[PDB]
């Protein structure tokens, strides 16, 4: 069911240019963005083919695509050089290895290569050969500048940037005037082909066709569809829903034994029919109690406020079904409704029991102006399955 | 063992836990004496670090920022600061990698990098551009080691980060909201190094660090709404619970940090306690619970008093300043100006004089309305008026 | 007379810190400054405790630490981290708390180096400020390696009082102090906590000795300590507005307690007078206060009582004319503002409307039928008939 | 003058401390203020005895005390320093004049008067003298340490700070160290003499009893009015009304000619005498103009939006009172009630009046849902005061 998203992934890629990949959390849509790069790319490090960037709001245009930064020169001359952030790095590193592979591109081939030696360069610059890689910038904007729109269309080494969490940094402070250089109708080979200056350096910069910004988005804190004004019509998006497909006993057993594939996966086996055993006879009980759960969020508060498969992907027993019921997915159901007893008792179905093997035992106490407040319970052991089996 | 069954259990599950529960009730606690009975250390520095957040606590000075450093006459240098968050991730995987040996060559080069990390003085210009480039040497070399010998790592390093809920959660684990898992740890099934803004440098969390949170849940419009928060990091709800206070479970904490000679003298003052009581060694238990249900019932339940009020008492007259100066002037800042349900609270629905804490002004408003006041008790009278209460 | 100062007294032995939060006009600063110079025997503020007060621009950063830009050489700007207000007392009260110590703090030259440039007013020359910073370093390696039977019982006690705690923003300006403020979370207690600040990175842990006396206004709920966390760590007396004050021996008392008989006998026949013109009752402004605050606690709130700071300087009839026209009559309208027939209800002349009353009806009428009062200046023995039929 | 508006001004100011002159615009709250100042100091200009300041929305914490305020060097550009506002250095100033007459300053008396310079120099502070203002500043607060509260009681200047529209600034954040200060008996040697230490400079600070602060807060907008109950007690409000009494026939003459002292006396009589005949020799039409609408206004509006007698004081003429009528009040009328056509007929007391001599014609157009508004109509001559006459 992983090879359904890439055939997705893949045609709003080469369609539009950048995807979105919003979803609510618990969905592997950071995996998906991580496992279709090293897929198609190769390339397992984040590292020379593609590059790996988390948005805040601490994060500003000086170092994500160029500032001012000191350096270690002379002792009594400190110097304020323009150092490139990642965006200008990967977008020059995608240019100067499509350059590299072109065949009209051939005046100074033998120089690319020296600029693409400096790009994957894992280290602060030299000072002593910094003006080599200033000097190599200015010869190779000057030569694209010089090539016509026909052998721009496509460069076949195609590069990512996996940008994670992208409605957490201010899109606007860190896309200056950079942000309608996404769209294919503007990249460097469109109709529309702008070589914008930037606003230090005297530089000028354009994004190439192939590099594709695969971003990651939660969309369960407030944004629905409406939070990203300077993104919702550069970006392609992508509904990654939960899949409970994942959480039948096929399926787990070969999601987990896709890595640990040694023979310590025989005994996952053991202990994951020993778990499959204590919920009844049945493989498809955590499938259908996720599907029971989200169906109860999806008709009360929005459709990406679901609860993702992520959680109770890592049990192996009911021990571990507890710690993820218990500690990660109800104080999770809680602060959805923080003090709304009528409803957060309905999404596990129990709204005629007030007690009993009852995630929510109510209190004896009534209230003054007529307020009933329930009160946590803990439970363990085969009542725990029984509370957990009146929920399917 | 009674509460870190589950914390040393979600942290091997996990990796990071956040003890989320009502003021009062032991979660730093229980977050300190966890980590101080693993790492074996009473105070700070080298195992662990006690930190916590406010609203202007930001993301330069937790993990990485700018900063201005003029030593003795040199002009102003601007170097960057690795805030509290990279001087224990880094100092955990740089301890990490100091006991074993597969491909970690220099062990004296891994061991130049730890000086260079627990120095109390700021480093001189001469050792920290040898310090820039031990940094990077150590990020290739984690580039280069595989996943089996970077999955255990036997010193387990602590951040203990109390508060959690008070500085911007978003901003504050900014390269960090996506690393913290389990899962892109340096050395689990997906290892992510993800490169830092400022310093440029690579930077990814080793599996030693288990990130202790113990949120506050009193008050809204502060807490993790936010979910992508609330799936790295494993809650535990710290219920404020009373079975401490009995009489046979209180005597048997204060016994725990006290001496041998003194032991007699707390039990003879817990004895003159229950005595003055009632003979009831189940009063304080039953004080807080049937004062937390009427709280949970009316408020909510993430604003039940705790079990820090009451858990210092040792006399009537002790248990008489935490009721007038700590829980009171607590109960009339929930219900502000609603009288009709802190009468309902301590139950004195219908009790408008006499042993009450409230009696009523003897006038009404002009159009039907009606206020009370604190009317101060003393002795068995205020006994009186609490243990009809229970 | 010294109860209000043994329970301040109480509360700062069993929680710390001691909140006195009350309706604005009663003696919360007063009893706040006459505890500290009372124990401390320092009238003015110095080394032994400092007094301070919060607002809205009080942040962390000149509180307990932040960047300060201090070179004291005219040039090379030196931008260093210099600490707040509240760093250079909990550092100074355990530098002065490790001298009575016998052998578990060894550090008797280098302390009391760290002491005399903590107290040193005159701002510190940078060939000295190395002096101090590396001391620091060293307190904070001795501060860990004493047992906590040396560390708790500290002797001199040294007390930051604060004023209108309620008016910072106070989850800000308490940073790495939110989870400090508690009696077994200091140094000596129970569980002692050596916590970390931001930017300094030195680490940082209140002392024993220093108390926080912390007076603030419940009247503006706008602005009041609703964090229930920091609920947890203070003890609020309530310090109430108390009539008890204003009688005629008890105002005779106060009012006569620092005059060395000089013109004492000049105050005395101006109570006499004063009281004389009342109804030759004792009682007057004591039954004046507690009519108006129990009448204003069941209109407005419990909070927004008169205090006795208003009617505690009277001496003759002619200054409580100036304190009832100016200073509360102007404060009862602005609770009511354009609200009449409640503020005539707190004087209680409801049916009153022409004659001796403050609030005169207006002669005219509405539109729509609506209608206000004119407020009346009264003067004489017609402004304490006036006065008396509150009661 | 120096009858009700001045005799309990300095009375009440010398007992509270701080004097707030609240009431509605157009009475004499700025001019009490500034006559009864100039009248003690005997200083028609700011500067030394005294400081006219007004508060605003964009007015500081850091611009009104003590504030990092970024100043201009020769070699270093970008110098942050810490700088005294005004009411430090106008405190500052009431102390180190004050202290020039005391007996226990032997040792520098030479330091006292180098620091009343050092505040009554308007010229910036040099740098290399700004640490001698600093040193002398320390040591001050070192010398009212050693100073007996009987000493301080009396100093015999007065000087004073008028602050005006006080209620505009924040003034919880403006007055920060203030709120605990501006009390009688908590100044500098009253009975609780309470030096408090500033959070900047880290130097401490007590207002001296030498100062005073008069405020002239304007109470007809509600929004920046004075509801700080903290604050109000430090103060000492004095409702100024707007008093119709200074509009007759012989107070116009006494206000007017008191003022301009020229030879003018005979023109503005006989003009005033020329205007009172044109309105029907009624020597006290404009007090009972002024009154017949403040009280009407009274009734429907609040009673601090009433109109002020500093709009009918300028008058001189028919034309003028025209001309202060239509351009002036009748604009002000129509913001009271704006589009409330029926109270605004009513307050001009021509309620039943629809056509004619009136200032507010009705249209002979309806409307579609039975609503209908009216018209100004600019009279003039005779018909002018037929229409001012039907009011009073
Ligand atoms: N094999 C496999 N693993 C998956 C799949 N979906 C999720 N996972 C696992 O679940 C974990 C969570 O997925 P992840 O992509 O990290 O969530 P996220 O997008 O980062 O969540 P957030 O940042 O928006 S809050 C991953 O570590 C991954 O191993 C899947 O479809 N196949
Ligand atoms: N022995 C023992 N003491 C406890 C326990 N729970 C709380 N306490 C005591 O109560 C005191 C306060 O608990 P603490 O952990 O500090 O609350 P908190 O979580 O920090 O409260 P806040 O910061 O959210 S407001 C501690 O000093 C501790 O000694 C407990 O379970 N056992
Ligand atoms: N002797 C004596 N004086 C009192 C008493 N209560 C108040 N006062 C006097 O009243 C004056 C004002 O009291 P004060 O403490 O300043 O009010 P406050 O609470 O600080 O006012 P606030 O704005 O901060 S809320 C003080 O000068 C004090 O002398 C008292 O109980 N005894
Ligand atoms: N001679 C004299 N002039 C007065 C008197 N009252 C008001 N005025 C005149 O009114 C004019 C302006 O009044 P003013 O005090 O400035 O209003 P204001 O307080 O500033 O009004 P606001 O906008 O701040 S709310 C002055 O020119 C002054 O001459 C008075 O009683 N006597
Ligand atoms: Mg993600
Ligand atoms: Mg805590
Ligand atoms: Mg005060
Ligand atoms: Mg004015």
């Amino acid at each position: 069911n992983i090879k359904e998203d890439y055939f997705r992934v893949d045609m709003l890629l080469n369609k539009k240019g950048q995807v979105i990949l919003y979803g609510p959390p618990g969905t592997g849509k950071t995996w998906i963005a991580r496992k279709y790069v090293v897929e198609e790319t190769n390339e397992k490090t984040p590292g020379n083919k593609w590059e790996f960037i988390t948005f805040h709001q601490s994060y500003s245009y000086e170092e994500f695509i160029e500032g001012f930064r000191p350096r270690t020169d002379n002792e009594e001359k400190i110097r304020y050089v323009v150092e490139d952030g990642i965006f200008k790095k990967i977008a020059l590193r995608a240019l100067v290895k499509g350059l590299f592979e072109l065949e009209d591109a051939t005046i100074g081939k033998d120089k690319i290569h020296r600029l693409y030696i400096l790009l994957t360069k894992k280290e602060p610059l030299s000072p002593t050969e910094y003006e080599e890689y200033l000097r190599l910038k200015r010869y190779l904007w000057e030569l694209v500048g010089g090539l016509p729109k026909d052998k721009l269309k496509n460069l076949t080494p195609k590069f990512y940037l996996i940008i994670d969490e992208i409605n957490r940094g201010n899109i606007s402070k860190i896309f200056g005037e950079l942000i309608t250089l996404l769209e294919k109708d503007k990249r460097l080979g469109g109709e529309n082909q702008l070589i914008v200056r930037l606003p230090y350096s005297g530089e000028p910069f354009a994004v190439p066709p192939n590099l594709y910004i695969i971003g990651t988005m939660n969309t369960a804190d407030r944004s629905i569809a409406l939070l990203d004004v300077a993104l919702r019509r550069r970006f392609a998006f992508i509904e990654v829903e939960p899949r409970p497909e994942f959480l039948e006993k096929e399926n787990l057993k070969k999601i987990r034994e896709k890595k640990l594939k040694t023979e310590d996966r025989k005994r996952l086996n053991e202990k994951l029919n020993e778990l499959f055993s204590k919920l009844g006879n049945d493989n498809y009980f955590l499938k259908t109690l996720l599907e029971k759960i989200n169906v109860r969020i999806t008709v009360v508060k929005d459709r990406d406020h679901r609860i993702g498969h992520s959680y109770f992907l890592n049990v192996e027993t009911v021990e571990d079904l507890h710690h993820v019921w218990y500690y990660e997915v109800l104080p999770l159901l809680m602060e959805y409704f923080y003090n709304d007893w009528e409803t957060i008792k309905w999404v596990l179905n129990e709204k005629g029991k007030e007690h009993g093997n009852v995630f929510f035992e109510k209190l004896r106490l009534t209230g003054p102006n007529g307020e009933e407040a329930y009160q946590l319970k803990v439970l363990e052991g085969d009542a725990f399955i029984g509370a957990l089996k009146r929920i399917i």
